[PDB]
Order: C-alpha cells, then sequence, then structure tokens
C-alpha cells in the first residue's frame, strides 16, 4: 500500500490551485442533513491506513513514474513529500480530531475534522480526503444496521412483552455479496456493533485486530445447511437430507433451507409429517429452524407459518411457534422488507419471537454514500496568514451547503448536541468540545474498544 | 489473511452433512437469466487469495480456535486441513476451469466450474464458493460500464459520425464513493477494461500486478479542480482562482468544477466575459472543461450548454462548441441518467463530442449481486462412485433453477455461445471446450494480460 497512490488522481494536481500564501487546509467530516447516525471505522483506517511511516523514497518513485505516465505530464509533488520523509521520518504533519466510536449523534453535525500540523503541507489535509471518506461505509452500515434492530426492538416488544433474542433477529449473510474481501471485513465489524449473529467470518478478525473485546468473540453462528447440502442427495431423497442433517446437529440450533424443490411440500409432509418425530423431540436450546429462500418474502413466511401450525402445537396475542420449532427469512431483507414483513407477521397475529432474518447484500452491500450525505469539505483556510472561513453553496441545491470556519461539537444543556461554525466553540458556551485528538503526525492518539463502540450505539430501550 | 478463515460461517458445518461416501462435488458460477457479460476478476481471486501454500500448522490453530468460539461448539474439520497440510504441503486439491477473461458471453451460461482433485477434499469445493462468487463485482463493474459504453457510443456516432475519444466519455470517479481500498482497485480495474479515464489510482496497481500492459499504464487523467481548490480564495475571489487554476494549466487540458456559488452566473459572466481571452485563447489539445456538480443533470447541462453557446462560436447537424471548450458532467450519473443525458442533449440537437461524464458511486459503489444473477451452485456429485446431476429447482421461482450436472462451454457454429450440460460437451458437436483450467492443485495453470480482456471484450461497430 502506497498512500501516495491512494488519493484522487485530480488531487494530485491541487497543490498548485490553493491561494497563494496558504499554511493551513481546515476540512471536516458530517453526515449531511436515518436523523440519527453512528459514528464508527476511523480506527481502523488511522492504524492501517495513516499511522507511522507512510512515506518512503520507493514509494515516492514508485508514484513519481506512475503519475508521469497517468498525466503525460510532471504534475507530481515530489518534493512536497520528500520534505516529509527528510522532516518526520515519513510521517503525516496531520491532526485529526473526531468524536468518540460509537457515538449516536444527529445528521449535520461535524463528526471529525483534519488540518496538516505544517504549513508546508497545507496540500496534505485534501490529499487524504479519498481514503478518510471511505468511512462512510462503517458509518452508514452500522447506522442502517441499527435502524433494523429498532425496527425489531419495536415488533418483538409489541408482539411479546420483551426483546429477549433481539441481538440475534438479524445475522450476517453478506459475505459473498459485498465487493471484496476488505469490504466484507468492515460492513461485518461494523454490523456487530448491534447484533452478535454473524456468518461473515473477516468481521470478527478485524475487530481482534483493531478494536478488542472482552469475551472471545464479538459475534457467533449456528449449524446451517446450504442448497448443495441437500440437493447433492437427489431429489426424490430430500427427506434423507433433512434426517441426515438434523440429527446430525440434534443438540444445538440448526438451520434448513427447505426450498429446494417446494418449501411448502417440505413443511406440510416432510418436517410435518415423515420427520415430525425428529422435530418434536427436540430442546428449546436447540430448535430447528426451518429456512425458506425463494418467493415473497412476507408471502412465503405466513404461507409456512400457517402450515407448521396445523402440523405443529401452535400457541400477549400472538401466535407463538412450539419452542423447538424455529424460522429464519433469509432472502431478500432490507431494512425496508424487513418493516414489511414484521409489520405483516403482526397483521397476521404472528409474534415475531417466531422468527429471525438473515441479510446479506442488503446489509452490507446496497448500501451508498449518499443514504447519510457522508461528506468531507474545506470550512477553513489560512492565506496570508489570515484564516477565513470558507465553503459552499450550489444555488440549484440548497442541501449541498457546507458550515464555514473552524467547527466543534459540544453537548447542549438539555443533554443533545450542536455543532458551531467559525471558531465559536472557542467560546465554551455550551462547555468543551466533544471532538478529540485521535491521531497527530503518524500517531494513534486516542483508541476505543468494540465494547466501548457497542456501549456507545446502545438503543434507548 | 487466512483462507480458513475466509468463509461463510455455515460452510464450516458442511462437510458432515453430505450424503456419505461423497467423493466429488462439481459446481459452477454464472449469470442467471444486460443481456450480455464481461467475465474478469478471477485472475486476480486466484493468485491473490488460493494459489500456493495457503494452508499452515498456524492458520489451522487459529481457525480451530475462533470457530471454538464462534460456534460455541468443536465442529471445525481440523483433521480435513491437516490432510491437506500434510499432503499438498498447504495447496488447495481444487481444480477451476474458466472462460477467458473479457469475453463476452450471453446470460445463463457457465463462466467457470470448481471440483476437488482428491476425495477425501469433496468438501472444499463449496468451502470456497463465498471467496469466488465475489467475482460477481468485477464481472458486473466491468459489464455495467460496457453497456455505458454502447450508449455512449450509439449517441456519439449520430451526432458526429465518428466515434472519436469514446474511451474518455466515461471517467471513473468512485474512488472514495466505494466501501473499501481493495474494492477500489478492482473496480477500477473493471472499469478500465471499456474505459481509459480514471481518477481511482488504486486500479493502475492491481492491474499493473495481476495483469499487465503493453502499454505503461491502463488509464490516464487530467488535472481538474476541487471546490476546495476555488472557494480557498474565497466567495468574492471565485473569477481570480479560476483565472490562476487555468493558467498554471495552460497547456494542457484542465477541469474546473464551477458551480461552487451560481453555476450559471459563472459560464455567462466569468467563463464567458471576464476571463474569455484566456479560453478563446486556448490550443485544441488543452481546452477547458467546465464542470458543473449540482441541480438536475440533464437540465444543469442543456442550460450551460445554451449560455455557453450564446457566449461562444458554435458550429452531421449538431451544434458544437469551439474545440477548446468542453464539459463534463460528474454528477448524478448512472447508467440510467447517462441515457437520459445523451438523449436530451439529442433533441436539443447538442453533439456529444461536446460533453464527458464523470461517475463515481453509480459507477463503482450503486451494484449488487443481483443485478446480473451472479450465483454458485453444486450441478454434479459423484455419491457411491457414481456421478448424478444435481439442481434446485424453487416452486416458487423459476429463476432460480439450476444447471444439471458437469458443464462444458461452446462456440455455435454461428460464432454464439451455447452451454451443454450433462456432461453432453464430451460430444465435439460445436467444437472443443471454452472452459479452461485456470487453477489446479494450488497453481495459477493460465493466464491472460489486461491488452488480451480489453481485446475480447471490445464492442463491434
Ligand atoms: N447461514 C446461512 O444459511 C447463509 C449464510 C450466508 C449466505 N447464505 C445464502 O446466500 C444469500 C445471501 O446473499 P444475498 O442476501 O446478498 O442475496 C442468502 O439468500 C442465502 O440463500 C445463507
Ligand atoms: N476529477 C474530478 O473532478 C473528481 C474526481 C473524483 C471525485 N470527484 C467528486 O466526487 C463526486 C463523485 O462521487 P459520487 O458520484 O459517488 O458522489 C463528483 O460529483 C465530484 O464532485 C471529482
Amino acid at each position: 500500500f502506497n498512500i501516495l497512490l491512494a488519493t484522487d488522481s485530480y488531487k494530485v494536481t491541487h497543490y498548485k490551485q490553493y491561494p497563494p500564501n496558504t499554511s493551513k487546509v481546515y476540512s471536516y467530516f458530517e453526515c449531511r442533513e436515518y436523523e440519527e447516525t453512528v459514528f464508527y471505522g476511523l480506527q481502523y483506517i488511522l492504524n492501517k491506513y495513516l499511522k507511522g511511516k507512510v512515506v518512503t523514497k520507493e514509494k515516492i518513485q514508485e508514484a513519481k513514474d506512475v503519475y508521469k505516465e497517468h498525466f503525460q505530464d510532471d504534475v507530481f509533488n515530489e518534493k512536497g513529500w520528500n520534505y516529509i520523509l527528510e522532516k518526520y521520518d515519513g510521517h503525516l504533519p496531520i491532526e485529526i480530531k473526531a468524536v468518540p466510536e460509537g457515538f449516536v449523534i444527529p445528521r449535520g453535525n461535524v463528526l471529525f475534522t483534519v488540518e496538516n500540523t505544517d504549513p508546508e503541507c497545507y496540500w496534505l489535509t485534501n490529499w487524504i480526503e479519498t481514503i478518510l471518506v471511505q468511512s462512510w461505509y462503517p458509518i452508514t452500515v452500522a447506522t442502517n444496521s441499527r435502524e433494523q434492530k429498532k425496527i425489531l426492538a419495536k415488533y418483538l416488544l409489541e408482539t411479546s412483552g420483551n426483546l429477549d433474542g433481539l441481538e440475534y433477529k438479524l445475522h450476517d449473510f453478506g459475505y459473498r455479496g459485498v465487493s471484496s474481501q476488505e469490504t466484507a471485513g468492515i460492513g461485518a465489524s461494523a454490523h456487530l456493533v448491534n447484533f452478535k449473529g454473524t456468518d461473515t467470518v473477516a468481521g470478527l478478525a478485524l475487530i481482534k485486530k483493531y478494536y478488542g473485546t472482552k469475551d472471545p468473540v464479538p459475534g457467533y453462528s449456528v449449524p446451517a445447511a446450504e442448497h448443495s447440502t441437500i440437493t447433492a442427495w437427489g431429489k426424490d431423497h430430500e427427506k434423507d437430507a433433512f434426517e441426515h442433517i438434523v440429527t446430525q446437529f440434534s443438540s444445538v440450533p440448526v438451520s434448513v433451507v427447505s426450498d429446494s424443490y417446494d418449501i411448502y411440500n417440505a413443511c406440510e409432509k416432510i418436517w410435518g409429517e415423515d420427520l415430525r418425530h425428529l422435530i418434536v423431540s427436540r430442546s428449546t436450546q436447540a430448535p430447528l429452524i426451518i429456512r425458506p429462500d425463494s418467493g415473497n418474502p412476507l408471502d412465503t413466511v405466513l404461507k409456512v407459518l400457517e402450515i407448521l401450525g396445523k402440523k405443529f402445537p401452535v400457541t400477549k396475542g400472538y401466535k407463538l411457534l412450539p419452542p423447538y420449532l424455529r424460522v429464519i427469512q433469509g432472502d431478500g431483507v432490507d431494512i425496508n422488507t424487513l418493516q414489511e414483513i414484521v409489520e405483516g407477521m403482526k397483521q397476521k397475529m404472528w409474534s415475531i419471537e417466531n422468527i429471525a432474518f438473515g441479510s446479506g447484500g442488503g446489509l452490507l452491500q446496497k448500501l451508498t454514500r449518499d443514504l447519510l450525505n457522508c461528506s468531507f469539505k474545506c470550512s477553513y483556510v489560512v492565506t496570508n496568514g489570515l484564516g477565513i472561513n470558507v465553503f459552499k453553496d450550489p444555488v440549484a441545491d440548497p442541501n449541498k451547503r457546507s458550515k464555514k470556519g473552524r467547527l466543534s461539537l459540544h453537548r447542549t444543556p438539555a443533554g443533545n448536541f450542536v455543532t458551531l461554525e467559525e471558531g465559536k466553540g472557542d467560546l465554551e458556551e455550551y462547555g468543551q468540545d466533544l471532538l478529540h485528538t485521535v491521531f497527530k503526525n503518524g500517531k494513534v492518539t486516542k483508541s476505543y474498544s468494540f465494547d466501548e463502540i457497542r456501549k456507545n450505539a446502545q438503543l434507548n430501550i
């Protein structure tokens, strides 16, 4: 990894575009005004990509040769980097201030800020914008996940009276659905800020390496079948597949995909008759978890619950299946369908304790920077020894307006958050800044554990 | 990276669910029936994650410790992996056949197959499904990027009778909008299969390391301004920013974002009057590229085109701006809005040679496995010494039905593609199988250069 090659190309030519005599470039990151976002992921970026000696004679050479060919010109600021190499032993003269990871802050607030600690490197602050803006992913995943947790708590509570098992209603199935091995780990860890159910193993590695927890692992899983593990027996032997797997994993929870050929036939006949004796004998701590994987998410769940209800003993006002029988909808689930499904179940008078959800692509991939409008902007800049407040303000789009001057975040007397502009924070009217330095001159100054982060992101419930 | 930790959690328990006496598991990947996909990206995966000695005593122990806590049970198939370490020195007893990369194949066709080469490793085939499926991303970006090229080619050919400069009509801006550094490079290289304009430097590295090109680099870029490059000067001194920039880059093409305050009160006044002399004086090889970044993409472009048309000399029957002035729409661009904009310009009688497009999130992030239905499935298995064709066929979703038995791809006598199922491919009816062994027993057996891929992915016309 060469940080000199980890930025938008045009940013290579920027050092020649700022106002002469500029000794400071101050920028900030916000989820421009999901009215509530979870701040998570910076630490990962700090350690893995910005910490220590990121500049070397070799890397400078490599960049030089690349850009020379990339621009068909020699715009690369070779001298600017050698400076950092020769004076700071390849460490970035920058200071990043940010809110504690895990913090739930309303939109339109400053989350973190970046500024060069050396006037000569006034061009460095925005050079690292590209790599820093990717924190949108961890923030969005955690937030979107947390909002799904809210939807689940609301309905689980309404239909059962408690939230027993909430931490496991949304299971991560997004490993194969994301765009890369790295994205898998980042996103899966973001999801674990809110839940404990995951099949995206890469998530456990990242958390262990960059954040850490008291317990051995942040998330857990259970044995489960996949289509190949069923179809391999042959269509005529689907029942044999089911019987084998349930017996193999008899003393623990086990999920078996039942839609290989006909999910309904499977629930009514196979599970409800042919193997019924193997199911009802199951412990409450190790139930069978039937798993549909096709057709309309809400219709299939209701139709599957309706059938199992005629084959098994169904019992606050909502119908509950036997403690040894459960269902998991792990197909076509995203924040929107999730809402439709629980509301759809609530209507049909089905308790939510009867179900769990598996979300992959909709949980870790179908997310974008526009969702929370994660943006990095220049608000302050010193030119000719004079500090002026800068900002954009497109005419045809008042939403894209950025904040002005030096920023700071404060806890308001009423216990809320307020972001102050134009250095007004220096006047601690609402107390001291909430943003703390987490990085400075190649050194990670402040770090948080996954346990802290999890605590900070708890729901009000 | 630990391949023993790079799979979906439930796949760790699959070895105990397969039919007993199973010696082989044969699976395939396809983009279930965008009626034409660009196969690209496997080579990156094979070399970086599957090649060589990927199994070691350490990795076995690590994987064992994690899964013991993850499953709260000891289910990890330690004996299975030790066998691989002792028998093949950590090399994966797997063989992967695949259609040449860059190949443009219609959908519903097998793109690559996987199977174990040693009976005791029948479980390995689907253990690596998770990591192999992520190839959906490169395949999708490249395909989406190629379809957009078709659109640009169609309208640029009707408005100017020549595809000159098509290669640079769609610039990659998605570096910051993507979920990770690795995704950025993977996706960027994918886009570069069809174009040469990019700002996502990560892509140049990956191509150089895993594919290689005749030329020094796959993509190129030109100097461009950023909002902070304009606003740093101050609201009142926007014209100064513009002048300084166009001057700094007076001999090379330059892009200047001009919507920081008022896009229209910038093209008519500043660019059309105040600094017009610095513009009409520019070379055809270093024009001024005006860049709006907000408001309706189509409307802003059309309105900006009329302004510039009434301040500069305008000339197949379609309007054209002086060779020293051009426009790039680098906001709100995706496959769909791209079509609309080129369409809108056509109805307004403007030539496409007048504009270029920059796409970020829409290009590399707003995509999922759903788009092309990229799926990995088991089609052939050998149990009790006999091989049977297997597959899924969900009642409620005919679309999710999978192919049966050993597969092969063939070039029809009409220069088309066809997938022969049930090993019927052994019969040289339509020639020889196009799937080539690319990986076997831990070694990459066949590779392609980026030049071959681009060649294989070319468009008709
Ligand atoms: N434990 C499990 O049953 C499990 C885990 C991971 C992925 N998957 C499968 O892959 C899919 C997830 O990917 P998407 O949600 O992105 O389509 C699911 O629909 C499911 O069929 C299943
Ligand atoms: N050369 C360039 O002008 C350039 C390069 C990379 C990113 N960008 C910015 O980032 C945006 C693209 O990212 P998204 O389309 O994903 O929001 C553009 O609208 C632009 O404002 C601009």
